[PDB]
């Protein structure tokens, strides 16, 4: 792992929301940052609350 952007991963099921692709699994156009999701957005993989999504802005 090594990058920083609007990439979010589900700490619950490990899903991964891509802003450059949009929340297709849910219903959002590409180029949309996870910051544009509503507080009611649910993971399209495990249906968890958007509050369970975390970004990946770290590089080792
Ligand atoms: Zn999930």
């Amino acid at each position: 792992m090594e990058i920083d952007e609007g990439k979010y991963e589900c700490e619950a099921c490990g899903y991964i929301y891509e802003p450059e692709k949009g929340d297709k699994f849910a219903g959002i156009p590409p180029g949309t940052p996870f910051v544009d999701l509503s507080d009611s957005f649910m993971c399209p993989a495990c249906r968890s609350p958007k509050n369970q999504f975390k970004s990946i802005k770290k590089v080792i």
